[PDB]
């Protein structure tokens, strides 16, 4: 197992761990406000990050590294829907940047299996970016209050 | 026999339920009359819940050899629009949970642990209703009154 | 809506609310005593009164009146089976007298829909009277202890 | 068959015939405009009036009168949703006034079967008035645009 | 590892369960022998209920690293006719609920909230049993003994 | 009903009552240690003794004796698996010796129905002896740790 | 919501969050080693703590407090089965100590619903303690290699 790939994998894992907690708190904030459609979708984003974390832990162990679940970076918590969506988007853009750098390194040392795992995680992060950007655009097109109204009921 | 002051408390809680039954049922039918059928149906289910709480209170009172008091009906808090009605229900529930907390203190003090457990089950349900009410009031502010009513027209 | 019909309807509603609470207490007393068949039949009487009140509240609102659920008249509570049944029978006879007077006024002002609602309620209150007098008569024909024995188990 | 009862029934029938055409045209206007939920409900109001007419026709023939499907009174056609609902409401209020006078006459000559038919029709017309007043009320509470938005899709 | 006095209370409750098990089983089989099969069946199910309580107490005592006492059997209260047997069961239950209340107080004092919740569940069941017994005794007075027994011949 | 048969039946019943409690405690001990296969089997042994006690009680009542559920003899409680199994085995050998004397006495006074009941219970105790002796022999053949390992999981 | 109760709830939440990561890493270490039955049971312990965490966050938000998902305390990671089980046990004993103190405070300020939630979590934690002490006892009774052998396959 290449020491620097393992480092990259733990960096990605650290980003997942941030996103699990940020999205889960955002989910329960929306549910508490009665915006249950947003809350449910955000919950599923949290679950996806949990599964990404699982696969990174498994790969790190296989490569004989030490998965780092101890270091938890800064959660970006908003206080209304629009800030929450933008905080999620900022966290995702950072995450895809780290994924690109880790893929470069995997290719360099010929760890093609790790690359393929990171590429699958990256496809899903870009789908998340697409979702978040689409929501911010909808808020502009239909208005904030209409947008929130359409995310009250599941 | 039951402790006389526990029975007193239980009859106080029962009196609160009886207010809530009538207040929520009328509010339900006002919302249905207005064509706000989603609010009406939810409020109907709140009224049903209080009916079931009253039933369990009546049964416990009788087991404790008290006289259940269904004669004294306190003051209903009837609003005339959706905002007032939600706030009236919230005001009733806040008083209701305060009385439930005092009743639980007294059950614990005389070691009536079954009655305490009944009252805690009712209390958890009242706190869920408070959560529902504060959420609806909060949503009115976020989405606008007219949008909120619109969303509660159709089941 | 005619103001005097609304008053009449609120008077019928007031009787229903007495009956609801009287029958519900009587039901739970019989249950507490282990007379579960009596308790169960009295429960369904209470439910029937609940359903009458519902229809009255709906009609009052449509006629642009204010349903009165605040005023609760005197419950007639008995302390044994024979008294409870007679208390219920007394309440029903008062209720049918009020219903007839309301039907007369509905007819006079041509509120035929309210009349028809009150007539449906009146048929149901006559069936309850029939039930009650029948129970009172069975107590005489089979004896009190036998009558109670036969209403122990559902 | 009493001549004046039959004349009353033919009057009620004439009101039904106006209502059939007015509600059907209003339904198809709303469908044309893409307000398909309003259109579907107005269609069902039209169908109900068709069934009332059918029953009145059968009764008139049994009483050996001549059902009058030739005279069509004035259709009250609105140009927008508010006017259209109010036009229906004005038609219904006229229909219920005529129904009450017909019921009076049925009672006075002891045609109790014709009375009961007219009362069943009256119960349905007061439900329709309830519908119409509720919709005009919702336009006030939720705003016209929102109300129309909520009745686009079935 | 569990609290010594909680364990002693739990063993005391268990001893009460072991008396009820045997007392209710014997009464059940006496009623069956006499052809009062409805009373025999209900009394059997009361005995089974006590067996399940005993089981939960034994498991909890072991988890707390105490020694379940199944050796000491106190006095069965056996009646010789239906009215005595119901009253003996009732007298046993009233003793059992007094002891349950004292054990719950001790659990609360030392913060053994899980043992308290178990005892509260048992107490709920014993008050349901007290309700059954007082109701049967009240029915003997209301319908007469002979009618009462008649109604409990067939299942 | 012969007084000495009844004494014999109460003696067997007294043995069943010891066994019920001894086996139930041993079952829950094994369950608590996580030897859930030993614990489940011992639970079923306790259940069987409960069913023997039931049949004995019914027989004693029919013979117009008084069933003695009051006097509970000494439970033999071991502190590890090998002792617990040997304690059960010692209890069973005492029980079968008492059964044999009870059957002799039933045969002598021609209580053939009681004898046949005792023979059925005796058949079941000898199956329990077989189980216990078999478990003790398996401990010698496969070793204690393997024997316990094989009875962790149901 | 009482500020000190919210502090207690956030402290319990903080313990849940340690347990999530510690149990999930331990689960995946056991799966990596081929001890898949140990890994699967540890995964379900991790899921349980995720659910507790969820209930705490919902209650804190309802009490109008701020759930703290940012502070992650120290994971106790073992390097073999016996150390990992003991690290989970040490974490659980600390968690039940904090739960008892939080329940005391809920009682004192009459927040009986929060107490009931904490009591439910506490019952689950005591079941986890029972599992953990049972596994440690079994290692002693059947020996380590036997115990690990029995937890290779699911
Ligand atoms: C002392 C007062 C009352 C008590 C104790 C009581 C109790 C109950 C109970 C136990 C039920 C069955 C709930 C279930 O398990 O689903 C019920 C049903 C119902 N109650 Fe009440 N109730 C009371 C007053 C009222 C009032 C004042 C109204 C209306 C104005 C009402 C309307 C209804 C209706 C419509 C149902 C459903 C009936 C059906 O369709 O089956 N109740 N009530
Ligand atoms: C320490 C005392 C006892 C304990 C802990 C105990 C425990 C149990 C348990 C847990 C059950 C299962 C009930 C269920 O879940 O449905 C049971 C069943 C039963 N018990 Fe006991 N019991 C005890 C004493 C007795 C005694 C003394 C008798 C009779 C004299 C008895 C007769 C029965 C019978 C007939 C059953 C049903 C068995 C079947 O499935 O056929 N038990 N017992
Ligand atoms: C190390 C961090 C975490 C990891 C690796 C992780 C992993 C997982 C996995 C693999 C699942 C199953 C998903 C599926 O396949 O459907 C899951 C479920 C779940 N997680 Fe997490 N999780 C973590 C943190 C959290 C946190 C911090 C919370 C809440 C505050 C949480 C809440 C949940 C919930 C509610 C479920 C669904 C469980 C159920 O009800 O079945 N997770 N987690
Ligand atoms: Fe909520
Ligand atoms: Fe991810
Ligand atoms: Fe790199
Ligand atoms: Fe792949
Ligand atoms: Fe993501
Ligand atoms: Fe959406
Ligand atoms: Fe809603
Ligand atoms: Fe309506
Ligand atoms: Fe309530
Ligand atoms: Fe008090
Ligand atoms: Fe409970
Ligand atoms: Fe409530
Ligand atoms: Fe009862
Ligand atoms: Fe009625
Ligand atoms: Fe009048
Ligand atoms: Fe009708
Ligand atoms: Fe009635
Ligand atoms: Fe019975
Ligand atoms: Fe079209
Ligand atoms: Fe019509
Ligand atoms: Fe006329
Ligand atoms: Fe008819
Ligand atoms: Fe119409
Ligand atoms: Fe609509
Ligand atoms: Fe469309
Ligand atoms: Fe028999
Ligand atoms: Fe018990
Ligand atoms: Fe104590
Ligand atoms: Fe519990
Ligand atoms: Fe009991
Ligand atoms: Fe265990
Ligand atoms: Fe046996
Ligand atoms: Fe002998
Ligand atoms: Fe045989
Ligand atoms: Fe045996
Ligand atoms: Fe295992
Ligand atoms: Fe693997
Ligand atoms: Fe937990
Ligand atoms: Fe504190
Ligand atoms: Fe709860
Ligand atoms: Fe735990
Ligand atoms: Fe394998
Ligand atoms: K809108
Ligand atoms: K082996």
């Amino acid at each position: 197992g290449d020491k620097k790939v393992i480092q990259h994998l733990n960096k990605i894992l650290g980003n997942e761990l941030i996103a699990i907690n940020q999205y889960f708190l955002h989910s329960r904030m929306w549910n508490f406000w009665g915006l249950k459609r947003l809350g449910a979708h955000e919950y599923h984003e949290s679950i996806d990050e949990m599964k990404h974390a699982d696969k990174l832990i498994e790969r790190i162990l296989f490569l004989e590294g030490l998965p780092n679940l101890q270091d938890l970076g800064k959660l970006l918590i908003g206080e209304n829907t629009q800030e929450m969506l933008q905080c999620d988007l900022n966290l995702e853009l950072k995450a895809t940047k780290d994924l690109r750098e880790a893929i470069v390194h995997c290719e360099q040392v010929h760890d093609y299996v790790s690359r393929d795992l990171l590429k699958d995680i990256l496809e899903s992060e870009e789908e998340h970016i697409d979702y978040l950007e689409t929501q911010l655009g909808l808020i502009q097109k239909v208005g904030l209050e209409n947008y929130l109204q359409s995310h009250m009921h599941e």
